[PDB]
């Protein structure tokens, strides 16, 4: 029978099993046009997966209940037709098609227009046809069954290369993912669910954040997913809060507990006449003193408790009363819409209003009550995240724009000099955003200068307050980028051919990590094949995987590194690269790399050589960097390199052969392989300072001991 | 019919059976939280077999016990159902089916929310799904049917990737292993629980060492539960050693025994009048004495378990009446728990306190009194742990500190040349072994030198000190690495490809030696993306398969060996290698390996030439091991080396070209074989101790009679 497994949409949807679908109606309405067409009367969802579609499916189900369709569709029904149907519904080769050819004639069987639609639109035509009703369907689809369809880009796109006889009878529609301020709307639509759900009300402002942070903290799923998951989480987290009143409770009834316990032990002993253990009628005194803590604070627990339980009773009878008006309404029944519309459905309002004055929200916090309501925008939605995301509240906790005029002086700090560089760099970051420039082409450099520098530390520091993740940063080995430019490649192994690596770091990575900044190392060593991918990446940087082929691309920043201008820097004898020099450089940057790609840069910067007087702080930023974190402080060298440590390792750091570099095998080798074992020893137990203990390099730092 | 097809594990909590467990208290809110979730309402736990999953859920059923559990979930009920429910009633297909649906309709209807916890969500779907609750499950999820998961972190993986569904409606709840100070807490947590059972108190300290001794001995077993397996283990062991009540008794009640039989069989006898068997008078002098030994031995023991039992019974009890209690309490029935809590409590709690004293304690044993057994903290578990893993007394005096403090003398009395190099490597590890280094990241180095020198013998010897076991170490043909890399490659074979030992040689060896030393021969001919794949999971040691699995044996001590210096080391510049000479070896390896590579090796090591003076020593060292490797007490030859064999092995011995290597054949073409005619003759009965007595190498050694 099709009753088994096929699910009338609309009879469920008829009797309020299906949520409210806010902020899809173009593509309701997309599909239900297509519907309506004569010949390609079956449309598709299609886009990224995470993004749910069905829902969009369920609205036409609604409107063909509320007859919000073209009359053509009047008699219409809406089933749901998939996995069950034909996996759980069969035992023997062979039942699969009983199940699709029972149903299915009983679907053509008279009984009005029946539209079917399958969400895994790719159940059907398996892998590779099979007539996982692949035949069958549009045979009868021949015979009117109308079918919508739903799938993703990697699946369909595959099945048009295997049949594209789907794509000749299909109407693909798109479904994109909702801005924030989109999906914001949309909770707020579903957040008397949610409210209902836990028990608990929503701060709209926590509706905003979960969109946001979902957003920005969660890119990799999509938002209306993403953010629901902030929401039905963060709110059950409030539900587990509004089961800590026992902890109250408990404090005072373990407290009575205790005393219960000591007044029998107290009421007979060989002391029971002393002040000892009659000390009983203070345990009693006590006894009733917690209880007299317990009943304003059971009771207090108990009003709050029922003004939350009466509020969401008040919330579910609202939705139940729209519901029936909304069937009345259409079957033309408008007088029981009537007892519905008029009085019932505001007054209802009204009791919410006024319940939720008995949940007293105060001025003196987010609930007066004890239950612990108020999913709160800040630290609930925050804690959720970093429940999801980790990382402090810091993370969590921003201005976003503040970033512009503290993340510059932030990175000056991380990296030492090259401020016109940082200060290039944070105006991209910042400026490019707020600056409305196309979103498709994020904040991108070229980063001159030579190695040693710190120009790719910055980045990387960069990335650190970006996303609060200095490993949010992608990196691209420019150097191995041979005439074979294939796996490793931005696009990688091309679809259908041997290798399922992809996108070698970009699609690899950026599936993860869709806000982030990539860098490319030694890009000047590129294959100009790869430089050409890499200008559309720095301009419309929409990057088709090699095998999914797919493009996923935004929030990418990109900087580029080279030691194109060696010579020049080299020659360079000062701190600041001057002028000419630099032009110097900007001649070879254009032998390297033609206009075309250097014009979607946001800037070619060139790195300073930042010198003694550089190193000479980088050292100490250095030394604290590696101490801040160490274990735990249970040591603390006063870290008082002094001018010895400070400028041996600058003299010992700072070579032009690599800059700074040295400095971090510094250190490791003169002084921490000494604190391990110094340490381990037990000569060293806490505290310390930090000195110099005077063939080349011989005195080796070596601190006190 | 619930209860044949599932087991109330809510029930038991309320009857006990079930051993609380801590340090999961954020895995049950999480798994509650989700519960709690009225979406993405099912939690899974996942992670590793043995990680805490089973007893996480028990922990929930206990909060639902306790009423610690939200309103929505609050009057939950949980069961256990599990392959006897899934498989043990098939008889053909449908009993599955039928018992599956029975119960989910049981649990739906009238019944609370009754949730099911599945052990094994491999039970589920299975080999080919099967609808094995799987589909009909999810199907069904509109009657609520809550429902709690858990798998390996593998497993969930692949059945996320072939699903799709459960998917939808589920939370995956990740479970960290504890660490060893939780497992710690643990331990005391169940530790009366082993006491109680086996009759064996033991030394607190035992607990300490027991997940310090587990995590660092066995291997692939996880902490919460292999802790307790060496607790269960050696608390058997010890109840097996105590045998006839406590130690010490045994034996002599077993030497009691044997004297009372043989005085008894003298007594009655040919000659029983003769002192030749009326001796029996003193062998009972003797058994009495044993006896009165015998009985305070297990009058102590005896009373004291006695106690020991009274304890347990008391402290169970204990915990019924404050449950008992409690339900009271959060009913705020006050005078069901006041029955629990008068004289109810004050009971046992003064018999806890009267028994623990009866019992007493000293500084020497948990029990001044005899029901200790003597165990030991770390030697009976280390005895234990060398019954599981070996090496007894190395075992025994396994001092991190007395390692990392002789560390390098140690190892320079195994090896001999480059002792800066030794010095250098033990530093390496001192900084990875002290936490100074960034904790992700083991100490490796990139190892250079004349080959036939030690470099791998070293690195045994590393191995051999640091884990008391030269097999400790794992090696690599880098040569074989061509861009084949498959099965190979770390991560092994892509999942989805036919063969599934991913990088069995590799990853499944590294997984069963989680601290090791791994060494990569000739790692300067690893195809390029093996080094990168290396290098990626060489510092931050995430060691990764093909289906995901992380090993991150961030504890792997990593030696990078190859031939790249050769050029530099064939200089014969001195023996200790001549400065500058070292720097066109680094130059080579700064243009073999990108420089990334270089960026996070921790070191690097060019092995001295040796030359005569020490080869002529080494030699003689080998020859110490060849005896030292000798099985029995028929040889301990000094071995008339004098200076003629060292001469003669160091002629014949230290070349460039192999360097030591051959000397081992030097010694068995030459020594071993003429030692092997002699001993053939059979002539010899101990000692040998021969010397060199004469084409070409013609001394051939020739040993004498
Ligand atoms: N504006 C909205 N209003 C109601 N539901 C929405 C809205 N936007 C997205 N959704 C739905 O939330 C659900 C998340 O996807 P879901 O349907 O559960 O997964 P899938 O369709 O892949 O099985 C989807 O139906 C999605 O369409
Ligand atoms: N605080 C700092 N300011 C500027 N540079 C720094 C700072 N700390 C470290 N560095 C240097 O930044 C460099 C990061 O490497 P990089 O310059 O890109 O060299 P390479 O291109 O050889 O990898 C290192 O030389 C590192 O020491
Ligand atoms: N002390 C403990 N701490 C946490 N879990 C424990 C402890 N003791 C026993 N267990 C449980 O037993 C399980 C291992 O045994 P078992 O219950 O059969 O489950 P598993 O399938 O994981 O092996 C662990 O998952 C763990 O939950
Ligand atoms: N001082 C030494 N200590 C230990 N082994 C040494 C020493 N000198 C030479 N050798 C020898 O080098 C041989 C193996 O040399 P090694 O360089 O590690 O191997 P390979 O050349 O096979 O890579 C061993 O027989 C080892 O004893």
């Amino acid at each position: 029978y099709l009753s088994k497994y096929a699910i009338d949409m609309t009879e469920q949807a008829r009797q309020g099993k299906l949520d409210p679908v806010i902020g899809r109606e173009e593509e309701i309405r997309s599909t239900i046009r297509v519907l309506a067409r004569r010949i390609k009367s079956n449309p598709c969802l299609i886009g990224e997966p995470g993004i749910g579609k069905t829902a969009i499916i369920e609205g036409v189900a609604q409107r063909i209940i509320d007859d919000d369709v073209p009359t053509i569709l009047q008699g219409a029904k809406l089933f749901s037709l998939d996995l069950a149907a034909l996996t759980a519904g069969a035992k023997y080769k062979g039942d699969f098609e009983e199940r699709f050819k029972g149903v299915l004639k009983e679907i053509e069987e008279s009984k009005t227009l029946i539209v079917l639609f399958i969400d895994e639109i790719h159940m059907l035509m398996g892998n590779g046809k099979d007539d996982a009703a692949n035949i069958l369907k549009p045979a009868l689809s021949r015979g009117q069954l109308k079918v919508i369809g739903a799938t993703t880009n990697n699946e369909y796109r595959s099945i048009v290369e295997k049949d594209g006889a789907f794509e000749r009878r299909f109407q693909k529609i798109e479904v994109a993912e909702p801005s924030v301020r989109q999906t914001v709307a949309i909770l707020r639509g579903l957040q008397p669910k949610y409210e209902i759900h836990h028990g608990v009300r929503i701060l709209d402002s926590a509706l905003v954040t979960a969109a946001q942070l979902a957003k920005r903290y969660l890119p990799y799923r999509r938002l209306p997913d993403s953010a629901l998951d902030l929401v039905d989480i963060s709110c059950a987290g409030v539900a587990v809060a509004r089961d800590s009143k026992p902890e109250e409770l408990d404090s005072k009834e373990r407290q009575l507990q205790l005393i219960q316990v000591e007044i029998k032990a107290l009421e007979r002993d060989e002391d029971a006449d002393s002040t000892t253990k009659d000390r009983l009628k203070l345990a009693r005194q006590k006894e009733a003193s917690l209880q007299e803590e317990l009943e304003p604070l059971r009771q207090r627990y108990n009003e709050e408790k029922h003004g939350h339980e009466e509020l969401t009773q008040a919330k579910k009878k609202l939705d139940e009363l729209e519901n029936k008006a909304l069937d009345a309404e259409r079957r033309y029944d408008t007088a029981t819409a009537a007892d519905l519309r008029y009085f019932a459905i505001p007054d209802i309002k009204k009791q919410i209003e006024k319940l939720e004055d008995q949940v007293a929200e105060e001025e003196r916090r987010a609930g007066a009550n004890s239950m612990i309501q108020n999913v709160v925008d800040s630290d609930t939605i925050s804690e959720t995240a970093a429940r999801l995301t980790g990382i402090p509240v810091k993370k969590l906790s921003e201005s976003e724009n503040e970033k512009l005029i503290h993340m510059e002086r932030d990175l000056s700090s991380e990296v030492v000099g090259q401020m016109d560089a940082i200060k290039a760099v944070s105006n991209a970051v910042r400026l490019s955003r707020s600056g409305l420039a196309n979103p498709r082409q994020p904040a991108s450099f070229l980063f001159l200068g030579l190695s040693g520098s710190g120009k790719t530390e910055l980045a990387k520091k960069v990335a650190g307050f970006l996303f609060n993740d200095e490993d949010m940063m992608i990196r691209v080995d420019c150097s191995e980028l041979s005439e074979k430019y294939a796996v490793s490649k931005l696009l990688g192994t091309t679809a259908g051919y041997v290798g399922y690596d992809e996108g070698g770091f970009l699609t690899n990575q950026l599936q993860y990590k869709p806000y982030s900044v990539l860098l490319f190392d030694e890009v000047e060593k590129a294959h100009p094949d790869v430089l050409t991918v890499m200008l559309q990446m720095l301009d419309d940087g929409r990057i088709t995987s090699g095998q999914g082929k797919t493009i996923d691309c935004s929030n990418c920043i990109v900087i580029m590194t080279s030691n194109l201008g060696a010579e020049f820097i080299n020659s360079q004898q000062g701190s600041k690269i001057q002028e000419s020099t630099k032009n110097l450089v900007m001649g070879a940057v254009r032998q390297h790399f033609r206009p075309e790609f250097l014009n979607r840069i946001s800037s070619i910067v060139i790195f300073n050589k930042l010198s003694r007087k550089a190193i000479h702080k980088i050292v100490d930023i250095r030394l604290k960097e590696i101490e801040e974190r160490f274990e735990q402080n249970d040591k603390h060298y006063k870290l008082n390199l002094t001018q010895e440590a400070k400028d041996f390792l600058a003299k010992y750091g700072y070579s032009d052969d690599m800059g700074a570099r040295p400095l971090n095998r510094l250190i490791q080798n003169e002084i921490l392989n000494k604190l391990a074992l110094r340490i381990l020893k037990n000569e060293i137990k806490d505290k310390e300072t930090v000195n110099v203990v005077l063939e080349a390099e011989e005195c080796l730092e070596v601190l006190p001991n």
